[PDB]
């Protein structure tokens, strides 16, 4: 069972120390509500891994980590065999003493879309809604970010957050923790706040967006990223059983619409910052995802739409301030 005393110590000592009036109860639930099927294998995973200093580390132009000297044949053994066992790895890549994990997703392609319309994030404290395996907290603090906190009750992210963070030398300046952002109070205590993917998962496409305002201070900005399809502020897709085979899927968003409802929910200066197909090039199966992936999603005959007859993914990144 992983310990989350060093974030517990970490946030009783500064601006967040009120979330843990309800955090350390959700944790120790969750802790209890678990066996997964395979969990052992997982935090095994994690604890066999060695923990290693990086000697040098590039969080800016990615997430990579080499030794002073080349590591053995068998230690760089070691490594892959126990993060294989972490598949399927989602989102990324990770380059770990030359351990490369190309994962289904170019989850840097995303990062580089989205970074050039960012306020300076040096210093901030951040929230990252719906994770994943935590690469873009990493990112944000090679970007200057003092502390990034992730949520995602996968428990599999998890492991996978916690090995990438014994590679990184136990490093202290993000935490992955595994709530649903349905569990969070108003904290109203960080500068930035992340929601990318987990809009068309929400049963309440509004409720989302004031929940996300609840944990920003004032003058905060949201960054926030979601399926669309093209046309007018009136313009909103609500799909059957399956969109691109995905289950749960609610509300897909025009750009237009989507702007739109953030004022509803109170944001102001609201930017459509950029709109980009998803292309089998940013996602695809790898050897570190071996089941299906957005080729399998998309209609054999023709990209432009989903096996199931809708338009095909489509993502935008919106930016907005909260007053
Ligand atoms: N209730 C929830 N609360 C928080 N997370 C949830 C919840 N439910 C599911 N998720 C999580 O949201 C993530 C979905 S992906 C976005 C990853 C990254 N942010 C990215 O921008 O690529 C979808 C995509 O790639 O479009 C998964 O990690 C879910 O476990």
């Amino acid at each position: 069972m992983i310990d989350f005393g060093n974030f517990y110590s970490l946030i009783a000592k500064n601006h967040l120390s009120h979330w843990l009036e309800t955090l350390p109860a959700q944790i120790a639930n969750w802790q209890r509500e678990q066996q997964h099927g395979l969990f052992k294998q997982w935090s095994n995973a994690v604890e066999f891994l060695p923990e290693i200093k990086p000697y040098r580390l590039d969080l800016l132009h990615s997430v990579t980590a080499e030794s002073e000297e080349p590591l053995s044949a068998g230690q760089i053994k070691r490594i892959e065999t126990l993060m294989r066992n972490l598949m399927p790895w989602r989102k990324g890549p990770f380059s770990l003493y030359g351990v490369n994990i190309d994962t289904e997703w170019r989850s840097d392609w995303k990062w580089d879309r989205v970074l050039p319309h960012l306020s300076d994030l040096t210093g901030r404290t951040i929230l990252d809604v719906g994770c994943g395996s935590g690469y873009h907290m990493w990112r944000m603090i090679g970007a200057g970010a003092h502390l990034a906190v992730g949520i995602d009750p996968t428990q599999l992210f998890l492991c996978q957050f916690e090995a990438v963070r014994k590679l990184l030398g136990n490093d202290q300046r993000a935490h992955l923790l595994p709530l649903g952002i349905e569990q969070l109070p108003a904290l109203k205590a960080f500068d930035t706040v992340f929601s990318m993917g987990v809009l068309y998962h929400r049963r309440s496409p509004l409720e989302h967006l004031w929940q996300l305002k609840d944990q920003l201070v004032n003058e905060g900005e949201l960054v926030l990223e979601t399926l669309v399809i093209d046309g007018d502020e009136n313009t909103v897709l609500v799909p059957g059983d399956r969109y691109a085979q995905m289950r749960n899927v609610y509300f897909i968003p025009s750009a237009l619409a989507l702007k739109n409802w953030l004022k509803k929910c109170g944001f102001v200066d609201i930017r459509i910052a950029d709109v980009s197909v998803t292309t089998t090039e940013e996602q695809r199966r790898t050897e570190w995802m071996v089941t299906e992936s957005l080729a399998d999603f998309l209609d054999p005959h023709d990209p432009g739409k989903t096996v199931e007859g809708y338009p095909a993914p489509k993502r935008a990144v919106l930016i907005a301030r909260k007053p």
